[PDB]
């Protein structure tokens, strides 16, 4: 069994991990998932989670206070704390993979410009620390990456079951006039396998040459 | 200013991103998220979806004309119909730009084993597609990808989700000192064109660190 926690301002943005297979995989058991909402942790009447940025910019920084009393709470000296940010390291199939075999993720959803820094370094002195970044992109909070993180990481782990995969097809064999490849209703094995291979290059080379190790 | 029509055979996983619009960018009618249940288009008793993929192999493939109906439904000749996949070319902060001043986005959210690949390549006949990826790993599903991209678009339509080379360095707020850390007494030093060049530093530090391959 793992254990996943969900630490944002938005609990309600988390809702979606209920559906398909993080669903799934709560309701068989393998996984279970708690969603807290980081004003819990605020003393002040106004619940204030945010403040200007020393030295100056725009927008506004999450206080490391709430953080760090949120995450004294939640996390233990096993957990895997998760920070997603566009300034993170990469987060890949090979950290999901590293990730799947995790007793206890805790995933810090930051809003705003983004979390005090002193709040993963201070975790860092008693905990492992990983923030990364899904993809080449900004969105407004962690909320939709802790989603992605938490998909991409489930489906991998024991008991809930390179180069681009080329298209697939299935029935009919011929429609609006477009046929599936004459191969794949062949029966040849070796053919098909050969087609496939070859096809899972093809669009490689087109939709992603850098994972072939070319340019762009 | 744009309308997205979501399909997917999870429409629950889709409302909080529905409920996240401010009434204000809706009521100025900027913005319309609508989400539709793929089963709609579905032909039989059993509301079927898949079916097993020609050449053999594990998984089920989405059918062809299930999809082909819901966007021949959806879509008009003025749609950009984007297609989440993990075999898809690269979503990045300047596809989600160019889509930003788009009128009308279609996501069709399938499993990951794909979706007929017949139907992308009908539906590219009359309208532009976009079949993209968010990152170098596999979901289950396009779901997840599709609130990401949403989310990644809508941020930069003037007023709609309610937000104002290098990576950014660290930032900082109250307290002043905090756990035995300090903020860096730079940032307090009032020297404005000293601070820009220790975040300039900063952010080279933490590229070479994390990022090698953006410089
Ligand atoms: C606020 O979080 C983000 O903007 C974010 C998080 C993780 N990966 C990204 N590409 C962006
Ligand atoms: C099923 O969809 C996916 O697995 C997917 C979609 C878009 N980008 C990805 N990296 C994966």
């Amino acid at each position: 069994s793992m254990k996943i926690d969900v630490v944002t301002i938005f609990p309600e943005y988390l809702q979606p991990v209920r559906q398909s297979l993080p669903g799934k995989a709560i309701d068989a058991g393998l996984v279970d998932v708690a969603v807290h909402d980081l004003r819990r942790w605020t003393h002040d009447v106004h619940k204030s989670v945010d403040d200007s940025p020393y030295g100056g910019g725009p927008g506004m920084v999450m206080k490391p206070t709430v953080w760090g009393d949120a995450l004294d709470e939640i996390c233990t000296s096993e957990t895997l704390l998760v920070v997603p940010t566009p300034a993170g390291y990469p987060f890949t199939q090979e950290t999901a993979w590293q990730w799947s075999t995790e007793d206890h993720l805790v995933i810090a959803c930051g809003r705003y410009e983004g979390i005090d820094q002193r709040v993963a370094d201070d975790a860092a002195t008693r905990m492992r620390v990983r923030e990364v970044s899904i993809g080449d992109y900004v969105l407004n909070g962690g909320e939709a990456a802790a989603l992605v993180i938490i998909e991409a990481v489930l489906r991998l782990v024991p008991g809930v079951l390179s180069l681009l995969e080329g298209p697939s097809y299935t029935r009919p064999p011929s429609w609006r006039g477009m046929d599936v490849p004459p191969v794949l209703l062949s029966g040849d094995h070796a053919k098909i396998a050969a087609w496939r291979a070859e096809q899972s290059r093809q669009r490689t080379i087109e939709r992603r040459p850098d994972l072939l190790g070319f340019d762009s």
